[PDB]
C-alpha cells in the first residue's frame, strides 16, 4: 500500500538491517528520519547483499522496484514481494526461502536467482512463463518437470542438485547457457534439439 503522512523509516521497515538499507538508498541520515510516499516511490532498486536482513516487511510500499539484490541474507518469508508488479530482476541466493507462492504474480520478472536456499520443490515457478534466466544451483531439486513451461529461458543453472531426468528441458529451444554439473544425469538425449546452446556444463555427474 502507501503511507499518507510522513513516517519514520524504522516504523515502516521493522527489520533494522533493511531499515538501514532504505535509509542509505534515500540518502537519509537516520532510520529514525521521516519519509513520505513520494520518497518511497523513488526506489526502483535495492542493493543489499549479505546485509543480515531477516525480513523485507515494508517493501510493499515501494511500487516502482524493478531490481532487488538480496543475496546472502537471512530471509525465509517473501510474501511482502507479492504485489511488486514491476519486479524484473530478483536475486535471493544464500537465504532459506522455500515458499515460492509469493512470486506467482510477478509477471514482469525476467531473472530469478534462488541458489543455496535448500529448495527441493520448484512447482511454483509454473507461474513465471516469461522468465529469461533462472539460477537454482546448489539446492535439493530432483524433479524439474515444471521447467518445460518456461519456454522463454535462454539461461538456466541447475548445477549441484539431485537431478536425473532432464527430458523437461527438451523443448526449451531458446536455451543458450545451461549449467548442469554436479547432478545424476546419464541420458543426454534431451539436449539433441537445443539448437542455440553455446555454454553447456555437464561434468561431475554421479550415476
Ligand atoms: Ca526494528
Amino acid at each position: 500500500e502507501t503511507i499518507t503522512v510522513s513516517t519514520p523509516i524504522k516504523q515502516i521497515f521493522p527489520d533494522d538491517a533493511f531499515a538501514e538499507t532504505i535509509k542509505a538508498n534515500l540518502k537519509k541520515k537516520s532510520v529514525t528520519d521521516a519519509v513520505t510516499q513520494n520518497e518511497l516511490n523513488s526506489i526502483d532498486q535495492i542493493i543489499a547483499n549479505n546485509s543480515d536482513i531477516k525480513s523485507v516487511q515494508g517493501i510493499q510500499y515501494l511500487p516502482n522496484v524493478t531490481k532487488l539484490f538480496l543475496n546472502g541474507n537471512k530471509l525465509t518469508d517473501i510474501k511482502p514481494l507479492t504485489n511488486l508488479k514491476n519486479l524484473g530482476w530478483l536475486f535471493l541466493d544464500e537465504n532459506k526461502i522455500k515458499d515460492l507462492s509469493s512470486l506467482k504474480d510477478l509477471k514482469k520478472l525476467k531473472s530469478l536467482s534462488l541458489e543455496h536456499n535448500g529448495i527441493s520443490d520448484i512447482n511454483g515457478l509454473v507461474h513465471l512463463p516469461q522468465l529469461e534466466s533462472l539460477y537454482l544451483g546448489n539446492n535439493k531439486i530432483t524433479d524439474i518437470t515444471v521447467l518445460s513451461r518456461l519456454t522463454k529461458l535462454d539461461t538456466l543453472s541447475l548445477e549441484d542438485n539431485q537431478i536425473s531426468d532432464i527430458v523437461p528441458l527438451a523443448g526449451l529451444t531458446k536455451l543458450q547457457n545451461l549449467y548442469l554439473s554436479k547432478n545424476h544425469i546419464s541420458d543426454l538425449r534431451a539436449l539433441a534439439g537445443l539448437k542455440n546452446l553455446d555454454v553447456l556444463e555437464l561434468f561431475s555427474q554421479e550415476c
